[PDB]
DNA sequence: GCCAACGTTGGC
DNA sequence: GCCAACGTTGGC
């Protein structure tokens, strides 16, 4: 399964994708949520 | 069936 | 070990 996000985390409050970071202007081609509302929690640990 | 957005991997 | 690209799938 595919993990939920959080839900709480400021990322997941946001209700809008920016339109300006790569995420947003490559989203036809890597399908990725806006940086800015990707949820903290689902970020790759180091 | 659509589509937002998470998971995986070839090629580097 | 990263990430562009794609496939997938849960929720609608
Ligand atoms: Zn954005
Ligand atoms: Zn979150």
């Amino acid at each position: 399964k595919k993990r939920k996000r959080c839900g709480v985390c400021v990322p997941c409050k946001r209700l809008i994708n920016c339109g300006v970071c790569s995420s947003c202007r490559n989203r036809k081609t890597g399908h990725q949520i806006c940086k800015f509302r990707k949820c903290e929690e689902l970020k790759k640990k180091p």
